[PDB]
């Protein structure tokens, strides 16, 4: 039997590590082989949605739990997994790992990773100019102005694919409004046309106007921006913890041991708790409802998920969802540990990035309207009117 598996781990060392994880399975399972097809993140979203709709999805596929996957589950395209989870598997994952892969009270995925929002600081550049790490949004705007004045790009941001810049908006909205107001809006219990979301839009444009980003940032991908930051060409980078690898594990990086992870700053008058973050347990593997080899495919998905989780922890491409007592802490990068310590530990609450929590057209609307904010092609007030009108 040969199972197909799709994932998005395109960069090094993840691409090599995933291949190794698959090679090990294949050596230990002569009669159940896996073959993988690997597609860059943003093209993978297109690929997996089309495949699921056309009933040509692989046996096992990587996904984002929550809103992203909800249509696949509602269409009957995803194998329910409850009957395969009475074997002790649950106790091998961290508490609460399954919540986002549970729909209508039933489990449709095997979690493997958690996301968390991280402000990354180039300590070398901060020390060079004697800039303190900013802890408030006022301090952050002052730091942006200080770096800009020295000819140093304050933030490396690649906004072409829209979701990386959206992280900035969703965090600022979380600091302005708090987690409950974000959830209510995303769940349709509050209009998007609310002063906290408009204030967030203004603060995002305050970053642009202060010269936080390089002139051509709308033209750059995430990968191009992580290359900018790992070459030491920007003071700060903000986004997912998954980007950490580009800085401490990518062999091209010039900033290993120079990068610190901190929480996004507080905003004066904001209603959000300073420890709230954008993220949650949202990396999962799912099995296709139409797989010819359901039992083998779930066995393989259990194995893949644990190995991806351990890999994520070791190379800092993600925060593990599986317990990691088998892993030796001295082999883990200090930045990954720091993400756990500075962002995740003792956090009051969290919410996934809005394009994983929303689905389809609504997620796309938010990504495109945020991209207009960055481009100064919309006012904060019209942003919030249009969000309400286009979504609801
Ligand atoms: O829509 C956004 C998603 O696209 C985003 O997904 C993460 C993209 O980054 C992946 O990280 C990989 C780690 O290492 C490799 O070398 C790859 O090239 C990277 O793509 C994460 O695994 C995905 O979770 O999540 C947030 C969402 O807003």
């Amino acid at each position: 039997i040969t199972l197909t598996f799709w994932n998005l781990f395109t960069g090094e060392p993840a691409k090599t590590k995933v291949k190794e994880i698959i090679d090990q399975w294949n050596k230990e399972n002569p009669n159940v082989q896996i073959v993988e097809s690997v597609t860059e993140n943003d093209a993978y979203k297109t690929k997996i949605k089309a495949a699921i709709a056309a009933n040509e999805a692989p046996d096992i596929f990587q996904t984002w739990a929550g809103g992203f996957s909800q249509p696949f589950v509602e269409a009957g395209k995803v194998l329910q997994l409850d009957s395969y989870l009475n074997d002790g598997t649950k106790d091998q994952l961290l508490p609460g790992s399954f919540d986002n892969v549970t729909y209508n009270g039933k489990i449709y995925g095997i979690p493997f990773d958690q996301q968390a929002s991280v402000l990354y600081i180039n300590k070398e550049l901060f020390d060079k100019y004697n800039v303190k790490v900013p802890t408030t949004f006022s301090e952050l705007i002052d730091a942006i102005k200080t770096f800009k004045s020295k000819g140093v790009t304050p933030f490396a941001l690649g906004e072409k694919d829209e979701w990386p810049g959206m992280w900035y908006y969703d965090m600022i909205a979380l600091r302005e409004g708090g987690v409950q107001l974000t959830r209510d809006a995303l769940n349709g219990k509050a209009s998007f046309d609310n002063q906290a979301f408009t204030d967030a839009a203004q603060k995002l444009q305050d970053m642009v106007n202060a010269g936080a980003f390089d002139s051509g940032f709308m033209g750059l991908t995430r990968d191009e921006a992580t290359a900018e930051f790992n070459q030491g060409k920007a003071a700060m980078y903000f986004g997912g913890n998954f980007d950490a690898a580009a800085f401490v594990s990518d062999p091209s990086s010039l900033v290993k041991g120079k990068i610190e992870a901190v929480r996004f700053p507080t905003i004066e008058g904001g209603k959000g708790d300073p420890t709230e973050y954008i993220g949650g347990t949202v990396g999962a593997l799912m099995v296709s409802a139409n797989s010819k080899y359901k039992d083998e495919a779930v066995r393989a998905a259990k194995y893949l998920a644990k190995q991806l989780s351990d890999m994520d922890y070791l190379i800092a491409t993600g925060l593990p969802a599986w317990k990691y007592d088998n892993i030796d802490q001295s082999k883990v990068d200090p930045l990954e540990i720091q993400i756990m310590n500075n962002i995740v530990a003792n956090a009051k609450g969290s919410v996934p990035a809005w394009d994983i929590y929303l689905s389809g057209d609504a997620a796309q609307t938010h990504k495109d309207l945020v991209a207009q904010l960055f481009a100064k092609q919309i006012t904060p007030e019209e942003y919030s009117k249009q969000m309400q009108q286009k979504i609801n």
